[PDB]
């Protein structure tokens, strides 16, 4: 069969909104690590609207956080359709809606919901190949735009990779899409050769690129208008890009702009952490975790482990190890993963999962899980 | 009240829904109400309408290319009126809120050239991936947890609007945890129902009224045992709700909109998008083929992935997953799908007869499972069954 | 009911005012409430706060450089609460409206360099012209028409808030036409009073209640004859008002704010501006000198124009107009003004003790005529009279 | 004595708002001459908010009207701090608040209020000198910026002129202020010489410029940040610039964004028309008119004529001529001045009074007034 996933660059308007939301979150957590933050951003030609509810002792400058984020992304001139130095920034940020515990670890969930984690040993970083290489294509586009290798590139870009599988194994790459914004000073033919040479070939493994592979580079031609000029961007509209590219299920909650007390974000991080350590322990080839919560209840209402027939130990045992080695209570997750730190703007583009310096990507429980099962 | 370490081996799956008064769903309804008003006048319109709702205000933005002439403010107020927010005591009033508009006219790069002799051969307007799903667990071929999660919050709307429980307010959320034993439904492990209300009711009267008027008329008694946990307003008072206490945005309930987590998702929102957006039309068509594959008796559960490249008419990929329940080889099912269905962008439109103002009704309680929608018709089931030789 | 062509020779002058619920005045009060909250913490703050109010929403924008830490949303809701808009039936509610902020941090070109050894020698922050005025027609040395126009709409607020006429709503406007005979007041030719109200009152009961509770306790009976026209709610029902039916903007009632048209105006708004803006402080000082010139008995009516150039401390022009009522040569009065008053930007601040949160109170019912304001003190009158030799 | 007045260019943010409001009014009147329009505009870094109440059968594109207006003004690049092609435009335009006459001329006033008109024979256009030459300085700045004579100029500019009077006669000009935005590529010394040579000297009469005249050209130095980038702009915040520069009184109503059924605008136009024709008829050297209205009443509640001792015929007679020759009822004004035409964007910068192609500047009643008095 074929499976397809996509990603978008840090200049895509939905991702601009995600990064502004988490830049606000980071600036707040730097002063007030216990802050409650629920920040929603809306970007369109000329303006950023930052809204939501915030409870914090922190004192932050929303305007400057927003301009600096957009400057880092690279929209700094009206020729690009958007300018961090001259766009409008509006705030519509209020307070969180008008009981506690002797042990904060026993705090009930702040909302109901369901979340999934996923891992698979088909890549080094234990992620599905399609989303992994889609992410690397747009990240390479930004890297090559920012270091001056291809200075006619502009921030907005989209990628899409179609993989072929045979009996759960990767046979190769069937189709690649790469669309990138660019200035007026480059023709489409020169663009396609440069993108192929400096973006696609350095990233996609040559063993997976046959002569049957289809390459769609700026398939409809010029791409000069981009970013918020062409399209609205909103926080939480790339939740599949943010996670597993559709290879795994998704419970619906957005990540960006939410402090770690929102189970939508922190329980999804914890579910990635469980699944990755199960696969890294060699207990399965691929593993999907579902957890759900009820508002006001600390213990998850459900925990499901799915291994698609690839488990190396009984699935009844895998469920036991998950409960034995992980604390999936709302504030348990926060403590287990040390989440009260300004680390979240970096997650808001190129994927929350896959990059092994995030705390939910550490495999520091794999050897323990292996020992607690039938040893090594 | 089941102790820890009593079962642990039960296979559980949980899905949630939200009512038409939840702020994200309000935004979805406004975007599609604008879309419907436009399509009533201009069936070929291009619409990409994104709505932001907060305490006191609605912001309607996006990109629209149409000959239609619509009143954004009046469309917005009517939608919020019908949802039920018509007084400041509820935290939001349709008659006095602010309505702002930030609607542009789409890029010149979007281009209405590069045409096709056959319009059905026009390329997709964007890349992306979409999923469809069906399963014979229910009469409407939807997963149980999302189906009954939808039913509960729509039941709360029902009894709120007809005056059975007048002290209810629009904002509400439900959640249902089902237990499965080897593919089949054994029962319901946990039910969550949080509903906004007025000051004129205490929480004990609330919980008794919710169980008798909402939960019991919806969930089959055969799936309810002494082990079923019931969490009805589990944090107490729910007086402040709607846009007052939370932001609402178009496209922030896409899992509620589809299959409640049972099926995967490609990530595209539905509401505010005209039928030429494959994010919406291809997901509707993917539901159409999965439902017809299951209704034809060719599988018990079926998931379909399709993807597109901008400027390309044929899907860049088609995948059918039957989870071992197929009654014919799955590679044979993929061929049937490619030939019996037109998955090209404008082919979708003609196959599902999509150029009509039908979309506001989709924007709350699920785009799937209600059988008067065109993509829920099962008119290819016998044909598919014949072509597969059964 | 005076026929056309009956008098025609009467010299008439008309001025108007508006209540604290008129949408423009709401905006002025919000701008100065923000200014006051800032000055309470940071007396040296630079503030330029512009407010936009519309059905459902408040937009607070402008430029602010301060060490203060203020809650824009809470300051806004409290101000609207105190005005009286606290329910959607009135068309606007302080507790559920939207509050947006568009406040920047002032240009780097604004510059905090180019300093002065003596801070009183600092240059003006902008150019512009300003007027002040006084006249001994009234005990508070203000023109009659604006004084009694102010009084009527403040009387309507008074009887609305203390429950005398509870069916009144905040939005209201008054207008008074005086007849003059050779400089002195002969009487009142026409009175207009339009007030918003609730559904619980008809127009005949309204007009009788307005005449007995508002008009008669305010206007001296000696100025009311059988020829006085009274127009009380002359178009009938006034139920929709406030921001619901009209936009409100900071600085759109500058004639109401000053002298009702009797005196000229330089064009600068007052509200939302910290005391380093000569638009506000120099107008306050111009009132201060005109009032002291008249209180000293040096003229019966006195108008002052001052103007500034950006970067210049001394006014670029000073003009005193006494309309033939001076008791000393007018050129002598100009010299007295230049020496007895410090009209330099920061000199104004020290002379009037302006670095205090006193400004929200100015933003409705007039910046002039209320004698607890610093610029209404008449503490230089005897000095001016001595220096002129009387 | 000395008297001072100021003006601002079409690039000043308050005037940008005024011009957008009246550009919307003009586009509406072009299709629907009986439209009711009350349009308020708010501009700040990155965004234009267009609000108000409108009742019309017309179909107009607010976004395009706004971008075209700002393009004409000259803000077309982020280097200038504002760009018509990429700023945000938001609408908050509603409907006018939820009895008629057999004769529309007998319609009552739509609001109460007071308005003034003024004229004086001290200039050709029967306007006070200070506001007249202040207007001409900023209009010359824009003319010389747009025709390429001084292409480093930028749209935002302010002017101020201080005149000296002796017994009602002009003796000369005491002080001139001229501040202009400019690009980075000009030094302040070169700027001051060019402004003096190409802006000030061509405009101010040489007989009024002595060696005692003070010249303040960009008095605080560089002026690169301007327009909506530095300061909010709002409709109706230049009402003294719009009229007589403070030489005459003002009743308070703003002009821009209002259709001619708003007496605030149309009765002020009519009062200028009365005063100008009285002075043009040689019946006075200077003349101020006050009119007031009551809502729902067609006849003005008061009409006052003031001539400051300069009347050549009895003032009791001047009041008679005003009533005999002018229709000051709300819809009478509209018919007397033929106001239902898209002519109003042109008024929204450089003064509503003074330019003799506007209908309220025609002196077509002067000879009649002269004949009705003691003849010629
Ligand atoms: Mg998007
Ligand atoms: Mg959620
Ligand atoms: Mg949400
Ligand atoms: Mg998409
Ligand atoms: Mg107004
Ligand atoms: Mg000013
Ligand atoms: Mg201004
Ligand atoms: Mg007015």
């Amino acid at each position: 069969h074929l499976f397809t996933s996509e990603s978008v660059s840090e200049g895509h308007p939905d991702k601009i909104a995600d990064q502004i939301s988490d830049a606000v979150l980071d600036a707040i957590l730097e002063q007030d690590p216990k802050a409650r933050v629920a920040c929603e951003t809306y970007v369109k030609t000329g303006m950023v609207l930052v809204g939501g509810e915030i409870t914090t002792s922190a004192w932050v400058d929303i305007e400057e956080i927003t301009r600096n984020t957009v400057r880092e992304i690279g929209y700094v001139h009206s020729d690009m359709g958007f300018d961090a130095n001259s766009c409008a920034v509006l705030s519509a940020i209020g307070k969180q809606s008008p009981v506690d515990r002797a042990d904060p670890l026993e705090q009930g969930a702040g909302d109901q919901g369901l979340m999934f984690g996923y891992a698979t040993n088909e890549t080094d970083v234990l992620m599905p190949a399609p989303i992994t290489y889609a992410h690397r294509l747009v990240q390479r586009q930004a890297e090559v735009r920012k270091n001056g290798t291809l200075p006619w590139l502009r921030p907005d870009a989209k990628s899409q990779v179609t993989f072929q599988y045979d009996d759960g194994k990767i046979v190769g790459i069937d189709a690649v899409v790469l669309s990138t914004q660019h200035s007026e000073e480059i023709d489409q033919k020169s663009l396609q050769e440069a993108v192929m040479e400096e973006i696609i070939k350095p990233i996609l493994p040559a063993e997976w690129l046959t002569s049957a592979t289809k390459f769609f580079i700026n398939p409809t031609g010029r791409f000069v208008i981009g970013g918020p000029m062409g399209d609205c961007g909103l926080t939480g509209r790339k939740i599949i890009v943010d996670t597993y590219g559709g290879m795994a299920r998704h419970g619906g909650g957005a990540f960006s702009g939410k402090d770690p007390s929102k189970v939508d974000r922190s329980a999804a991080y914890a579910a990635r952490y469980v699944a990755k350590n199960i696969v890294a322990a060699g207990l399965a080839d691929r593993c999907e975790i579902q957890v759900s919560y009820a508002i006001g209840v600390a213990e998850p209402t459900s925990i499901m482990v799915e291994t698609f027939g690839t488990e190396k130990v009984p699935s009844e045992q895998l469920t036991l190890l998950v409960r034995e080695f992980f604390d999936l209570r709302p504030y348990g997750l926060i403590q287990m993963l040390d989440l009260l730190h300004p680390i979240y703007k970096e997650t808001a583009a190129y994927g929350h999962f896959g990059r092994e310096h995030f705390p939910w990507e550490k495999t520091d429980k794999a050897q323990l899980l292996r020992d607690a099962a039938g040893l090594k």
